[PDB]
C-alpha cells in the first residue's frame, strides 16, 4: 500500500495521496472525541476503529442500496479507501423528531414533534459562528465552485433530496433493532474524477441520535457526551460503552431479516424472453427468481403441484403468471394459494386491447393483480417484500431517488439548448 | 353452569350434558397421559389443564381463521364447552415429513422425504386391530350414516381437503416460534344441532409431532412418552416439562408478529361507496383500513404530504388509489412511494372500457398494479400482507377451503334436480 | 387385462379362467383355448373403422387456400379425409346449396368449415339449410380481425353455427365431433392430451436446470 503526502488533518481524521491509485484518498480514523468550539476533547483508545467499522459498515449498506457513496473499501482496523472529493462546505442535517437545536430554534415546540416528511436543514461549516443555518436561497447567492462543478438550485435540490432518502434508509435499517433513528448530519462533495455530488466524509457515532426503543435517557449515540455537565473518567468509560453497543450491532444493518422468492409461471416456452426480462429485473432487487413452465388448460394437476412445492417449504413466495391470448393460469393460481399472484401477461398490440381483459375482469372471490410492465411485475414483487425486508425497501428508496435526479440531469441539459 | 349426566368417559375426557344449554357439552380432561393399545398409562397432574389450554388457544386460532370447529368457549382450567358432535370414527392424519407408522407401512423411504402438498391418510378407529388404514374407497362403501348425514363421496372429499388446511394454518402458525410441525392426527363430527361436519374431539400434545429447530432430538410432543423404553419418575417429569414448553408457547399462536395497514385514497367523496366496500372487505381479513381524500390532479402537495404520514409511522402500508376517469392518483403514489400501490378504479359500463387504461398503461419505473374488484383489492392487499401475518395468511387459507367446500354443496343441490 | 363380454364376469375371456380353474384338467385346458380363441378372433376388428368420417371445408375465395391447407393437413394427423370446395354465399348462394346437396346426399357423416374473410354470409347460410354441424374458421389478421369475428359470432335465433379462430383447433374439434362414434380418431385425441402433457413436463424438468 503506497502512502503519498499526508493532504489534511483534522480533529478525528488524517488524508493521505495513495501513489498507485489516481483520484483515491485513504482517511486515517484518530482515538479524539471531541464536542463544540470550546475545550471539550479527549484521547478515548478504541475509537478509531469503532468509527472507522460504524462508517464502513454504513457506507456499504447505502452503495448496495444505490446510493452514490465516495467509498471504495475498508482498509484494515482504523481506515478506508475512498474516492477524493472537494468537500461541500454545508452539513445537511435530516429530523423524524423534534430534539436537540431544532427546539432552540423554535421556542414552543416540545421534544418528540414529528416530521412527516422528515425535516431537511442546511448549516455553513464555520466554527467561528456556531456553524449557522443557511437557507437553500443563501447557498445558491454563494455561487459556490467545486472541481469544476457549480453548486445551483439543481445541485442544491440533488443534495436536499438525497439527504431525505439517505436518512429514510438508514431509519428502515435501524428498526430491526428496535432503535429509533432521530436525526443525524452528512456532508457532500464533489467527486475530482467523476464530477458527481456524492455523500462523502463518514457516518459515524457522532452523525446521528440512536435511541434504544424510542427512549431518549438510552441513547447510544454521541449525545451522551455532549450532555455531561463534567468529563470524568467514569464518564468517559459509559460513552465508551455507548460506542461498543453501536460498534457490536452496526454489521446487522447488512443482513436479510425475512427470505424473499419470485417464482414466474409460463404457459410456454415462446414467453421465455418476456420472462427473461422479469428475472433479471428481479436479480437488480437482490430476490432469487425461478422460471418453470406449466399450462392451466394443458396440465392444471401439474399447475397445482408446482404451487404445492413452493407453498411448503416455508419460503414467502410471490408468484408471476405469464400467460398469452386467454389467461387462465393467472385466476386458477389466485384461487388455489394465499399468496399474491401477478399476472404479467405477454401483450403485443395485434391483440393485446383483446387479451388483456382475461386477467382483469375475475369472478368474485380472487385477488388476482395486473402488471403489463414486466420490469415493473419485478419491481412490484420487490414493493411486496420491501414490507419485510430493509434491503429491498431500500434499493426500491434509492431508485425514487436516482430517477429523481436523472429528470434533474435531463431537464438541466436540454435548458442549454433553450438559448 | 347446571352439569348434567355423564354422556361418555375415555382414557382421558369425560362428557357431560348441559341441562340449560341445548346441543352443547362440557369436556371435562382427566390427569392421564397414555400411549399405544396397552398397559403404557400413569397419572400427570397438570395434563388436563395442560390438554385444555392447547386445545383452547388451537380451537380458538382455528376458529378465528373460519375453520368451522366444535367449539363455544373455554371453561375454567380444564375444561370447554362445545356444540355436541356424533363423531365420524376415522383418524385423519396429515404429513408434511415422512415418519412414525408412514416409514413401517413405505419401507425404502427415508426417514425426512418432504410431502408437497401434505399427504392426507384415514385410519379407522378400533383399538383391537391397532387402527388399520382404510382408503377412501373403504369410507364411502361403510355408508356411515351420523346425526342424519350420510357419509358420502362429497363429505369425505370435504374431510379430506380439511384436514389438509387445518394442517397448512397449524404449520404456518408455529413457524414464527422455530417450530417444525411435523404431522397431526384430527377427528370430524356431525354437530346435532346444524347437521354441519365440524372438526371435534381435541388438538393437544398427543395430536401432533412438533420438532424445535427441525430436530427430531428436540421434539416436544407425546411421541417423548411413546419413545421411553420403560417408565421411570425421572422419565414422567421429562415428558412433563416438554408438554409444559409447549403449554407456555401456543397461546403466542393466537398474536400477530407484524402490523399490517390499508390506506384508501379517494379522489372524489363521491367514490366514498367503493372506497366503504374496501374498508369492509379489509375487515374481513382483520387489517385496519383507514378512508384519505386527496386529489392528485388539484392537490398534489397534499397527496405527497398524506403519503408521507404513512410512510414515517413504522406501520407496514399498502396504499389503494380509487380515482374516477383519467387515474392520476395510483401513478403518482407509485412514482413517490417505496411501498407498493394498488389502483382499484370505480369503473361503470359506461366509459369503464375506456378510463382502465389509465390505470394499465404507465411510463417505465412504476410498480403501479390494478385489482377492478374493491373485494378483490382488499383480498390482494391481505395476501401481501399473509407473507409476514401468520393470522391473515390463515385467514386466506381458511377462505379457499370455505368457498371449495360451498361450491361442492351447490352441486350436491343441484344435482338432486337432476334425477 | 379382464374381459368381460356385456359386462358379465361369468363369460370372462381372459386369463382369470385359467386362474380360477379348482384343479387343472384336459377339459379345463380346452375351454380356456377357447377363451384365448375368442379373444384372438375380435381383437382385429379394434383396427377398423366402425364409422366414416369427412371434413368439408367451403372457402369463398382462393386467396384463402393457404388457411384452408392447413385444415386440411390437421385433418390428416387424426386420418379424417377432408375436401376443400371453393363457393361464395353473397355472389353463388345456389352453388353452396347444390355443393350442400352433394355432402348431405351419399350417407357419409359430415363436418363443415366455413373460411370467408370479411362478413362471413358462408358460415350463416350454410348453418341455415343443413342438419350437420357448421364451423365457421375465419382467416382473421389483426387489421381487421377485431370487427370481422362478429359477423360469425351474433347470428338470427335458429341456427346452431359455432366459431373457432385457430384452424387446427378447427380440425381438432371437428375430430372431438367424430370421436363421439369413431373409437381410432377418439384414441388420436385422448393420446394427444398425453403426449402434450408430457411435453410440458420434459420443457419445465429443463428450464429447471437452468435455474440452480
Ligand atoms: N472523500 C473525501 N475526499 C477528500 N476529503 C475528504 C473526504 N472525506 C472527508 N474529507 C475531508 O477530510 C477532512 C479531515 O476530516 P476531520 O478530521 O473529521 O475534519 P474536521 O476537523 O471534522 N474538519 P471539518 O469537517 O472541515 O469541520 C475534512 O475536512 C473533510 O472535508
Ligand atoms: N364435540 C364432541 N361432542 C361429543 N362427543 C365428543 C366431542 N368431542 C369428543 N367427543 C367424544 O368424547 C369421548 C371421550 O374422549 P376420550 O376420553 O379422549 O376418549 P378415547 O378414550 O380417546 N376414545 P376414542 O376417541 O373413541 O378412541 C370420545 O369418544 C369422543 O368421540
Ligand atoms: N454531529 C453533528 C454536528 C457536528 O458538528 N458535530 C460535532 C463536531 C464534530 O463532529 O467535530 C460536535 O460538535 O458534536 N452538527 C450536527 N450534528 C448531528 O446532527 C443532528 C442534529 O443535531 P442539532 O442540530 O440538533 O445539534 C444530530 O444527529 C447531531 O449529531
Ligand atoms: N396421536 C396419534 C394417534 C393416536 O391414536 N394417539 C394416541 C391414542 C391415544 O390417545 O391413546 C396414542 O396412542 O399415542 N394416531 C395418530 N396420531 C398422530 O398423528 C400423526 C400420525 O402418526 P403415525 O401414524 O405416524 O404414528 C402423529 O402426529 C401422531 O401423533
Ligand atoms: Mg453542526
Ligand atoms: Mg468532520
Ligand atoms: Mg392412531
Ligand atoms: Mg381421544
Amino acid at each position: 500500500l503506497n502512502i503519498g503526502k499526508k493532504l489534511y488533518e483534522g480533529k478525528t481524521k488524517e488524508v493521505y495521496e495513495l501513489l498507485d491509485s489516481p483520484g483515491k484518498v485513504l482517511l486515517q480514523s484518530k482515538d479524539q472525541i471531541t464536542a463544540g468550539n470550546a475545550a471539550r476533547k479527549n484521547h478515548l483508545e478504541g475509537k478509531a476503529a469503532i468509527s472507522n467499522k460504524i462508517t464502513s459498515c454504513i457506507f456499504q449498506l447505502l452503495q448496495e442500496a444505490g446510493i452514490k457513496t465516495a467509498f471504495t473499501r475498508k482498509c484494515g482496523e482504523t481506515a478506508f479507501i475512498a474516492p477524493q472529493c472537494e468537500m461541500i462546505p454545508i452539513e445537511w442535517v435530516c429530523r423524524r423528531i423534534a430534539t436537540g437545536s431544532f427546539l432552540k430554534r423554535n421556542p414552543g415546540v416540545k421534544e418528540g414533534y414529528k416530521f412527516y416528511p422528515p425535516k431537511v436543514e442546511l448549516f455553513f461549516k464555520d466554527d467561528a459562528n456556531n456553524d449557522p443555518q443557511w437557507s437553500e436561497e443563501q447557498l445558491i447567492a454563494a455561487k459556490f465552485c467545486f472541481a469544476g462543478l457549480l453548486i445551483g438550485q439543481t445541485e442544491v435540490d440533488i443534495m436536499s433530496h438525497a439527504t431525505q432518502a439517505i436518512f429514510e434508509i438508514l431509519e428502515k435499517s435501524w428498526l430491526p433493532q428496535n432503535c429509533t433513528l432521530v436525526d443525524m448530519k452528512i456532508e457532500f462533495g464533489v467527486d475530482v474524477t467523476t464530477k458527481e455530488i456524492v455523500l462523502a466524509d463518514v457516518i459515524d457515532n457522532d452523525s446521528w441520535r440512536l435511541w434504544p426503543s424510542g427512549d431518549r435517557s438510552q441513547q447510544k449515540d454521541k449525545q451522551s457526551y455532549r450532555d455531561l455537565k463534567e468529563v470524568t473518567p467514569e464518564g468517559l468509560q459509559m460513552v465508551k460503552k455507548n460506542f461498543e453497543w453501536v460498534a457490536e450491532r452496526v454489521e446487522l444493518l447488512l443482513k436479510s431479516e425475512s427470505q424473499c422468492r419470485v417464482v414466474v409461471l409460463m404457459g410456454s416456452t415462446s414467453d421465455l424472453g418476456h420472462c427473461e426480462k422479469i428475472k433479471k429485473a428481479c436479480g437488480n432487487f437482490g430476490i432469487p427468481c425461478e422460471l418453470r413452465v406449466t399450462s392451466a388448460h394443458k396440465g392444471p394437476d401439474e399447475t397445482l403441484r408446482i404451487k404445492a412445492e413452493y407453498e411448503g417449504d416455508g419460503i414467502p413466495t410471490v408468484f408471476v403468471a405469464v400467460a398469452g391470448r386467454s389467461n387462465g393460469l393467472g385466476p386458477v393460481m389466485s384461487g388455489n394459494t394465499a399468496y399474491p399472484v401477478i399476472s404479467c401477461p405477454p401483450l403485443t398490440p395485434d391483440w393485446g386491447v383483446q387479451d388483456v381483459w382475461s386477467s382483469l375482469r375475475l369472478p368474485s372471490g380472487l385477488g388476482c393483480s395486473t402488471v403489463l410492465s414486466p420490469e415493473g411485475s419485478a419491481q412490484f414483487a420487490a414493493q411486496i417484500f420491501g414490507l419485510s425486508n430493509h434491503l429491498v425497501w431500500s434499493k426500491l428508496r434509492a431508485s425514487i431517488l436516482n430517477t429523481w435526479i436523472s429528470l434533474k440531469q435531463a431537464d438541466k441539459k436540454i435548458r442549454e439548448c433553450n438559448l
